[PDB]
């Protein structure tokens, strides 16, 4: 029943989620001035050099390119975090116009779309458990500018024809989720939510400060994407994104500046 529409969109999700309303959901304005330096953050670790991605879905809320995360193979640690976070996926949440898309925003600035790479703590051992304890998953949100094209995504984009419902799959190995990442990893980081629901409020988010460019083109194929299943009614899959929460009593720390 939750979705992004205006009988079902985020305002209406605290009715069945009510901890929509809590003490840390996501996402959040992220005021560059008052964010705290902290020199004790160490660099982020990234290894994704032996990363096995499996599968991309239309789950009608997103798109899912999902990743084999039974062994220790795209790992994210280091930064804010004192586990080992294995990736099993990642998605994107993005607007039906260039000037909005991202989840979080900075300086009350929107970008495009937001990517997101999800991890959970090894020490839970599976996603279902980690999501439900405060320090169960690490996510890696990635803003997008429109500009120049990034290579790196285009293999996703071109898939996107073969998944265009809600329900349809389809195979995707081989693909390199390095070749998604700016070249500098400086972040902030703060305690937060899944920013669908359930709205779990699990994840040690890390936002990087560097957004990458994707073409309009690249964007454009996003939004020809569908809400609905085959056969259904279409709703083009645009504004997929949850607007910015009170920060409440939380402090978002930066790794620079
Ligand atoms: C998150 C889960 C429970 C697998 C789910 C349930 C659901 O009903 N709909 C969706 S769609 C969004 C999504 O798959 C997802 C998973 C993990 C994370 Cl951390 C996030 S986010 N948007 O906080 O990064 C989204 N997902
Ligand atoms: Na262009
Ligand atoms: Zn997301």
């Amino acid at each position: 029943h939750w979705g992004y529409g205006k009988h079902n969109g985020p305002e209406h999700w605290h009715k069945d989620f009510p901890i929509a309303k809590g003490e840390r959901q996501s996402p959040v304005d992220i005021d560059t001035h008052t964010a705290k330096y902290d020199p004790s953050l160490k660099p982020l670790s990234v290894s994704y050099d032996q990363a096995t991605s499996l599968r991309i879905l239309n789950n009608g809320h997103a798109f899912n390119v999902e990743f084999d995360d039974s062994q220790d193979k795209a790992v994210l640690k280091g930064g804010p975090l004192d586990g080992t976070y294995r990736l099993i996926q990642f998605h994107f949440h993005w607007g039906s116009l260039d000037g909005q898309g991202s989840e979080h925003t900075v300086d009350k600035k929107k970008y495009a779309a937001e990517l997101h790479l999800v991890h959970w703590n090894t020490k839970y051992g599976d996603f279902g458990k980690a999501v439900q304890q405060p320090d169960g998953l690490a996510v890696l949100g990635i803003f997008l500018k429109v500009g120049s094209a990034k290579p790196g995504l285009q293999k996703v984009v071109d898939v996107l024809d073969s998944i265009k419902t809600k329900g349809k799959s389809a195979d995707f190995t081989n693909f390199d989720p390095r070749g998604l990442l700016p070249e500098s990893l400086d972040y902030w980081t703060y305690p937060g939510s899944l920013t669908t629901p359930p709205l779990l409020e699990c994840v040690t988010w890390i936002v990087l400060k560097e957004p990458i460019s994707v073409s309009s083109e690249q964007v454009l194929k996003f939004r020809k994407l569908n809400f609905n299943g085959e056969g259904e009614p279409e709703e083009l899959m645009v504004d997929n994104w949850r607007p910015a929460q009170p920060l409440k009593n939380r402090q978002i720390k930066a790794s620079f500046k």
